[PDB]
């Protein structure tokens, strides 16, 4: 299977920076969901588990195809509340059908990790819309009540190594689980991204506890959780050095998500040799609008 970027017909930098303005603006309007914490954490969760179903032995799923349009997809136990994101596009994708499903998730959680203060992250526009018979199965997300092993080999099939794994998990600074979506509760209302991750991780005094869907998270004092996976990331003494590195240097925190997260949103996709460049989009703030 081979996904050969297409670049939507006559577009340009510009338009798609249009694109994550308009996005951008949504982000800034729309800010009582989810109890104030606003839709940037779910649209970057939505990106991820659109790229996340990517498997490299045979280049199923990914973002490419924009599978998530379809019900197969939508309705993926795995993929539970990420419908708030999907209508949250809707109207983004009305006022510019041209752009590609895939483009456009994509493109979401860039425009909302940048929105919410995180790194730049060069993006890639021609994901290119394909057929419901290609949408991958559920099943490829991974679970979070497992270990480091766990966690380690999941991201294998997704070519991620040590580093991107920490770097990639350092977006659970955002946003909270909910119990209806997931059977894990809370996590506070964090909607700026920064390395806060990994300074819980590690200076907050952690309890594990079942949860009401009798599911065991570790908690804090002070109100904050951890899934196990998450825990796992300072159980594992690879994981640990790792997340050590990023609690002290914010700089490179960004700088290793954002090649990871890019890395992960492009992942199954053949960019031309002639393709335009990534584009890296100012922020609303950055253009004084
Ligand atoms: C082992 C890997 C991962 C596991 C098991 C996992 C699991 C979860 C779970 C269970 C939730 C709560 C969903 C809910 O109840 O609403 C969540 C939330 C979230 N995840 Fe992950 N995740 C993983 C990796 C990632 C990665 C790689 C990213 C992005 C780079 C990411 C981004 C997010 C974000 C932003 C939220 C907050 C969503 C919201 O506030 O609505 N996660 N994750
Ligand atoms: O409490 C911190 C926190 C916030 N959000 C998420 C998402 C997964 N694990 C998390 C942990």
């Amino acid at each position: 299977l081979v996904h050969v970027a297409s670049v939507e017909k006559g577009r340009s930098y510009e338009d798609f920076q249009k694109v994550y303005n308009a996005i951008a603006l949504k982000l800034r309007e729309d800010d009582e969901y989810d109890n104030y914490i606003g839709y940037g954490p779910v649209l970057v969760r939505l990106a991820w588990h659109i790229s996340g179903t990517w498997d490299k032995h045979d280049n199923t799923g990914g973002s490419y195809g924009g599978t998530y349009r379809f019900k197969k997809e939508f309705n993926d136990p795995s993929n539970a509340g990420l419908q708030n994101g999907f209508k949250f596009l809707e109207p983004i994708h009305k006022e510019f059908p041209w752009i590609s499903s895939g483009d456009l998730f994509s493109l979401g959680g860039v425009t909302a990790v940048q929105e919410m203060q995180g790194p730049k992250i060069p993006w890639r526009c021609g994901r290119v819309d394909t057929p419901e018979d290609t949408t991958p199965d559920n099943g490829r997300l991974p679970d979070a009540d497992k270990d480091a092993g766990y966690v380690r080999t999941f991201f294998q099939r997704l070519n991620m190594n040590d580093r991107e794994v920490v770097a990639l998990m350092g977006a659970h600074a955002l946003g909270k689980t909910h119990l209806k979506n997931s059977g894990y509760e809370g996590g506070g209302a964090n909607n700026v991204f920064t390395n806060e991750f990994y300074l819980n991780l590690l200076n907050e005094d952690w309890k594990l506890e079942k949860n009401d869907a009798n599911n065991e998270q570790w908690d804090s004092k002070s109100g904050y959780m951890m899934l196990p996976t998450d825990y796992s990331l300072i159980q594992d003494p690879k994981y640990l050095s790792i997340v050590k590195e990023y609690a002290n240097d914010q700089d490179k925190f960004f700088k290793d998500f954002s090649k990871a997260f890019e890395k992960l949103l492009e992942n199954g996709i053949t960019f031309p040799k002639d393709a335009p460049s990534p584009f890296i989009f100012k922020t609303l703030e950055e253009q004084g609008l």
